[PDB]
C-alpha cells in the first residue's frame, strides 16, 4: 500500500516509498534527506512536477495536497525540480527587467512579486501582456507561454469626463460607434491626416496591436476606414504608422482616444453642406463647405477642412434662401454678403431661423 515513485533530479532516478496520504511538503522534505542533489537550494525555490509531452500541461504539486489526490500509482515519476526561473518583463519605460518568478504561481501572483521587486504596490493597476491575452488566474506554462518569451507591464487604463466613461463599456461604444460613422460617412468632415489618425485607432480597437507580418500592403479595405474623398490616396501606409504608433493600447484607451480626438475638433458636432461659390467672371465654381452651430457658421475648406471663415450667428443681419442660392448679410459687421450655390438653401435657412430664434 506505499507508493513506489521514481525521484527525478537531474540526472539522478531514485525511487522512494510513499504513504499515500503524504502530504507533497513532507514527500519533498523526505527527497531532501536522501539525495544531495535535492540541496541545491532552499526548499521554497523547488517543488514535484509531473511532466507531460505538451509542456502546457505538466504540473506542479501543491505542498497541502496529499500525493493520492493527484491519482499516483507505482512506478509513476516525480520531478524534483526547481520553480524559479528568470522572466523578461518590459518596463514602462520600454526597458527590460529580468526577474525570477515562480513557475507554479498564476500571472496574477507573479506580477505581484514583480511589482514588489520595483516598487510598485497597486500591482491591481497592472496587468501583463504577451508579444503575440493573458488570463492572470491562470499559470503562464498552461496558457503555451514559452519560457523565452518577454511580457509587456501595461496600466490598466482610466478616463472619464463630461462626455466619455471608460468605466461603462456600453456606453463608450455607443459614443465610439457614432463618431466613427460619422467620420466614415463624410457628416464630420475631417483632414486626411486626422482620417488616417482616426482610422489608426480604428485598426487598434478591429484588430488589436499592429503586427507587421499580418498587417500589410493591401490587408485593409480603406473604403471601411477612411472617408470615401480619401480612398483615392496613399492612406494605408500612414493609417499602419498610427496603428503601430498605438502599441499595446487596450481596445478602450483606444475608442476613448477616439471619441476625445474627435471632439477637439472644430468641426465636431456641427452640421455640413457641400456647396460652390462663384468666382466673379469665371466659369468655375468652387466648393466649400458651410457649418452651421447655435452660436456660428463656419466657411470651411473642402479638401484641408480648414475653417478659413466664421461669423457668429449674432452678427447676422438677415439671411435668404432660394432654388439655387443661399445667402448671408452680415449687415455692418463685415462688407459684401456671403452667397453660395446649392439646392439646399430652404434647408440651411430652416436651420438658421431656428437658431436664430433662441
Amino acid at each position: 500500500v506505499a507508493l513506489s515513485l521514481k525521484i527525478s533530479i537531474g540526472n539522478v532516478v531514485k525511487t522512494m516509498q510513499f504513504e499515500p496520504s503524504t502530504m507533497v511538503y513532507d514527500a519533498c522534505r523526505m527527497i531532501r534527506e536522501r539525495i544531495p542533489e535535492a540541496l541545491a537550494g532552499p526548499p521554497n525555490d523547488f517543488g514535484l512536477f509531473l511532466s507531460d509531452d505538451d509542456p502546457k500541461k505538466g504540473i506542479w504539486l501543491e505542498a497541502g495536497k496529499a500525493l493520492d489526490y493527484y491519482m499516483l500509482r507505482n512506478g509513476d515519476t516525480m520531478e524534483y525540480r526547481k520553480k524559479q526561473r528568470p522572466l523578461k518583463i518590459r518596463m514602462l519605460d520600454g526597458t527590460v527587467k529580468t526577474i525570477m518568478v515562480d513557475d507554479s504561481k498564476t500571472v496574477t501572483d507573479m506580477l505581484m512579486t514583480i511589482c514588489a521587486r520595483i516598487g510598485i504596490t497597486n500591482h491591481d493597476e497592472y496587468s501583463l501582456v504577451r508579444e503575440l491575452w493573458l488570463d492572470h488566474g491562470r499559470t503562464l506554462r498552461e496558457q503555451g507561454v514559452e519560457e523565452h518569451e518577454t511580457l509587456l507591464l501595461r496600466r490598466k487604463f482610466f478616463y472619464s469626463d463630461q462626455n466619455v466613461d471608460s468605466r461603462d463599456p456600453v456606453q463608450l461604444n455607443l459614443l465610439y460607434v457614432q463618431a466613427r460613422d460619422d467620420i466614415l460617412n463624410g457628416s464630420h468632415p475631417v483632414s486626411f491626416d486626422k482620417a488616417c489618425e482616426f482610422a489608426g485607432f480604428q485598426c487598434q480597437i478591429q484588430f488589436g496591436p499592429h503586427n507587421e507580418q499580418k498587417h500589410k500592403a493591401g490587408f485593409l479595405d480603406l473604403k471601411d476606414f477612411l472617408p470615401k474623398e480619401y480612398v483615392k490616396q496613399k492612406g494605408e501606409r500612414k493609417i499602419f504608422q498610427a496603428h503601430k504608433n498605438c502599441g499595446q493600447m487596450s481596445e478602450i484607451e483606444a475608442k476613448v482616444r477616439y471619441v476625445k480626438l474627435a471632439r477637439s475638433l472644430k468641426t465636431y458636432g456641427v452640421s455640413f453642406f457641400l456647396v460652390k461659390e462663384k468666382m466673379k467672371g469665371k466659369n468655375k465654381l468652387v466648393p466649400r463647405l458651410l457649418g452651421i452651430t447655435k452660436e456660428c457658421v463656419m466657411r470651411v475648406d473642402e479638401k484641408t477642412k480648414e475653417v478659413i471663415q466664421e461669423w457668429s450667428l449674432t452678427n447676422i443681419k438677415r439671411w435668404a434662401a432660394s432654388p439655387k442660392s443661399f445667402t448671408l448679410d452680415f449687415g455692418d459687421y463685415q462688407d459684401g454678403y456671403y452667397s453660395v450655390q446649392t439646392t439646399e438653401g430652404e434647408q440651411i435657412a430652416q436651420l438658421i431661423a431656428g437658431y436664430i430664434d433662441i
